[PDB]
């Protein structure tokens, strides 16, 4: 046995990250709900929505940092009921004090408690993880854009731009006074305003949809990143770690009708799916593990041809 579980524990805590990031998604709370919403008038099953409950256990987005593609990588009744249950219970209340900051703050921080109680599907995860990152690829559009308005267009130098939109970003209240500034880029943005005021007014709507200011859907996203990326970095050591494993085994499909550098391409498929499933907690040797997926997508494949 190796630092191997070295590298498992810190798949596990980047992981982990991304989920404690989605739990602070007040978007991923109510598609929560809408889901089950959909689960008890039998639309969808719900085997296919949780795995079941924490009262440290594995993650469950086990695709956060997985290098093969989309494409590739695809409960008692009553506890369920109780759970979601006391989900949505808690939900009504936060979803009240956002009406009427340390106290409320707790109660956000306990949804998001709760939230992490429920041990999505590796698929649901990664319909919050993305749904997340389409949504700051929007606060991002408007963001360049307006940039590109008044720092190209319109001739205002980088370091005043900076300085001004750097605030809040969204209230018109920063653009009049770029206007009111009165120097030679100013009158100019006049042939920016709509377009730049329509960005802003776009950028309340994120803000409007996710439930949070863009400072925090940028926050938030900033933490998924750090996690994603550790985990990412992670598995890539734990499938260069094993490649001398690869090259062992397709060594075994020589001359069994599929080439050796497409007998490491399925070799390698089975790697990196054995190194998004392994748990280091269930005690086994990754090795043993990553075998089985390895072989398993060799043989599969020379079946194929």
């Amino acid at each position: 046995m190796e630092g191997e579980i070295d590298i498992a524990k810190r798949i596990e805590d980047g992981i982990n990250q991304v989920q404690c990031s989605v739990a602070e998604y007040p978007e991923a709370i109510t598609y929560l709900l809408e889901q089950y919403n959909r689960v008890e008038a039998e639309e969808a099953r719900l085997s296919d929505l949780i795995t079941g409950f924490v009262d440290d256990l594995a993650p469950t987005a086990t695709h956060v940092g997985s290098e093969l593609s989309q494409e590739d990588l695809d409960i008692d009744p009553e506890l369920a009921r109780e759970k979601f249950a006391e989900l949505r219970a808690q939900y009504v209340v936060t979803r009240d004090t956002i009406k009427a900051h340390a106290t409320a703050q707790e109660e956000i921080l306990k949804l998001s408690e709760v939230f992490k109680q429920f041990r999505l599907v590796p698929k649901q995860f990664d319909y919050l993880v993305n749904s997340m990152r389409v949504m700051m690829d929007r606060v991002r559009t408007q963001e360049r854009l307006i940039m590109k308005l008044c720092v190209e267009q319109c001739k205002m130098p980088k370091k005043n731009f900076i300085t001004l939109f750097t605030g809040n970003e969204t209230s018109d209240t920063w653009f009049n006074a770029a206007i009111a500034m009165n120097k030679p880029w100013s009158e100019k943005l006049h042939d920016v305003s709509e377009e730049v005021h329509r960005a802003l007014q776009k950028l309340q709507q994120i803000e409007e949809e996710t439930g949070l200011t863009i400072e925090q859907v940028k926050d938030i996203n900033r933490r998924m990143s750090i996690g994603e990326a550790k985990a990412r970095r992670a598995k890539k050591e734990m499938v260069e770690a094993n490649l001398r494993l690869v090259i062992s085994i397709a060594k075994k499909y020589t001359n069994r009708g599929l080439q050796f550098l497409d007998l490491i391409q399925e070799g390698n498929i089975g790697l990196m799916k054995a190194v998004d499933k392994f748990e280091y907690r269930r005690g086994y040797k990754f090795s043993t593990y990553a075998t089985w997926w390895i072989r398993q997508a060799i043989t599969r494949s020379i079946a194929d041809q």
